[PDB]
């Protein structure tokens, strides 16, 4: 069952048993993206630490980076149970937690915990820190409500994701129209410009940097070529820093086994690799590799990632795998990405970035 496996993974992860990476990674994996210096482009995707539980264990255990959960502003319990299927037959999850934080009041202390402590004890080689943000199911106005997830946890932040693409929440998918992405884009980066003063990282408002988190936006698979096109010539035009190219898709495809593919929910895994591997490429190469990009759907091995990273991703979210492989699809896909980077002649990441599309 992937419902305690996720669970127990994360209660392992949260008092820390899980197994923990050592060799310290080779530096080609260094990837600067846009000011933020990640050490790993492998990361955990946004669903697995919800509710901002153990992100620096996972880190420790081979990843470059984690996002915490989807938090919302006021707690949730989302849908009832069973609300998560595996469809191990193709490698696949389909799931409707419909969002279930605890929320801005109980993560905020959970961040500041983890702000002042991560640069304390093993003198860090910063494990980068993504914060996602959404809305209470039936809020009124999701301008609002983007807004205080800024306002709250948003200077603990390393790169902070307007998630605007789960399925699974109510008419949230919908908001990714010129009109209304654009509206949401700037009321929050109006709100990363509140910048305040100290003695007027550790102490201040800190990020492995002064602040203003990288701001990111989440979008899903299941965009239109009319629509990519609008999200696209908004982004540059907002200054958007970057775009987190994928959550699950809704779609149901043709050449599916475990029986359970007909659920409604949002679909992971292996058949969401094609779907959102070209869905980076026509992102990247529509606004000139300006925007960043940090993907993930179907990402399970070397040959994924650096498959995907030429593609335009500077970065590889992971959690399907992660259900899948375990916890060393961290450590398993660094490794085989490494190889990758030899016998194809550039060394390195960064180098690897946007080679479908280099002139
Ligand atoms: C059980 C589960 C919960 C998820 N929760 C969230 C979430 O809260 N916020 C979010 O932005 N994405 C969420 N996602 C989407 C994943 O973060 C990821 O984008 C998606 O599964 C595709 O990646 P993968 O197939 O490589 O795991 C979730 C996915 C799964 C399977
Ligand atoms: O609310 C959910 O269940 C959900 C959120 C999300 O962002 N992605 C997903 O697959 N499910």
């Amino acid at each position: 069952d992937p419902e305690l496996a996720h669970d127990m993974v994360m209660w392992l992860a949260a008092k820390g048993y899980l197994p923990y990476d050592l060799e310290r990674d080779d530096p080609e994996l260094s990837v600067n993206i846009k000011g933020l210096t990640f050490h790993t482009p492998v990361g955990l995707a946004a669903g697995f630490d919800k509710n901002a539980e153990a992100p620096l264990n996972f880190c420790k255990m081979g990843f470059g980076f984690v996002e915490v959960g989807t938090i919302t502003p006021k707690p949730q319990l989302g849908n009832p149970k069973p609300r998560i299927f595996r469809l191990a037959k193709d490698h696949a999850i389909i799931n409707r937690c419909g969002f279930n934080s605890a929320g801005l009041d109980v993560v905020e202390p959970r961040l500041e915990k983890v702000s002042r402590d991560r640069w304390h004890d093993r003198l860090e080689r910063h494990c980068v820190l993504g914060v996602n943000i959404g809305k209470n199911k039936d809020t009124v106005n999701a301008e609002d409500d983007i807004r205080e997830g800024v306002k709250r946890v948003g200077r603990f932040a390393d790169y902070l994701v307007i998630n605007l693409s789960s399925p699974n929440t109510k008419g949230l998918r919908t908001l990714q129209q010129r009109d209304h992405l654009r509206s949401i884009i700037t009321a929050a980066q109006s709100e990363l410009e509140k910048l305040e003063e100290r003695s007027r990282a550790e102490q201040f408002f800190p990020t492995q940097t002064g602040k203003r988190p990288l701001l990111f936006v989440k979008i899903a698979p299941d965009l239109t070529d009319e629509e990519k096109r609008d999200i696209a010539d908004v982004a540059l035009e907002t200054g958007l820093d970057g775009l987190i190219v994928t959550n699950t898709t809704i779609q149901r495809p043709e050449s599916l086994r475990s029986e359970s593919k007909h659920e409604t929910g949002g679909l992971s895994g292996r058949p969401l690799k094609a779907m959102s591997t070209k869905c980076v490429s026509d992102m990247y190469k529509m606004t000139n590799g300006q925007v960043a990009i940090i993907a993930s759907g179907g990402i399970e091995t070397g040959l994924d990632a650096y498959k995907r990273i030429r593609a335009g991703a500077s970065a590889v979210e992971v959690y399907t795998s992660m259900i899948y492989r375990g916890p060393i699809v961290a450590r398993r896909v660094k490794d085989e990405l490494l190889n990758i980077l030899n016998q194809a002649g550039i060394y390195n990441v960064q180098d690897a970035i946007g080679l479908d599309h280099r002139p």
